[PDB]
């Protein structure tokens, strides 16, 4: 009946799923496919300023698992930004909105994002596919900086390098 007609949800291009790792143990917690479901879920998950130390909160396209070994992610990598502890809520929200709104020019390459809550600095990363496509990666990085008003350099780390070297993995690209 007209009830659904006059209050119709606004579908997203993709479905997305939040995953959480507490402080193989990464679990899916909320899926959403519309703008209204996004805000409903976002308003019931803690913002990073109220997540516990060592928490990782991921938002990935439906059916991409946030693991280096996932076949979509395997040859990919990540861009990373840093924020002071407890000062990452706005950057997280903008990152989410840019992703789910398909605002990136090379938005095909995006897998998802994650916020890592740590003492000292919080980190946010966008995970992408096809690490070796430097042009596409640089487009994403540059465009992300512009969305955030971020004024520092940001680096891209191949998943292959993060797996092999650990803390010691270096940035392949910077922008």
């Amino acid at each position: 009946n007209a009830a659904s007609l006059v209050h119709q949800p606004h579908p997203l291009e993709h479905s997305w799923t939040f995953w959480f790792d507490n402080p193989a143990s990464i679990r899916p917690i909320y899926t959403f496919s519309t703008v209204e479901e996004f805000w409903s879920v976002y308003n019931n998950i803690h913002h990073p300023s109220k997540l516990a130390m060592r928490a990782d909160l991921y938002c990935f396209k439906h059916k991409i698992e946030p693991k280096w070994e996932d076949p979509v992610c395997a040859n990919g990598g990540k861009w990373t930004v840093n924020f002071p502890r407890g000062k990452s809520d706005n950057g997280w929200l903008y990152t989410l909105l840019a992703m789910i709104g398909e605002q990136f020019d090379c938005g095909d390459e995006i897998c998802g994002a994650v916020v890592n809550v740590r003492s000292g600095q919080d980190k946010i990363s966008i995970w992408t596919k096809n690490a070796s496509n430097e042009a596409a990666q640089a487009s994403i990085g540059k465009q992300w900086k512009e969305f955030l008003d971020y004024n520092e350099s940001i680096g891209f780390i191949f998943h292959d390098d993060a797996k092999k070297f650990d803390r010691h993995a270096k940035n392949k690209y910077m922008v």
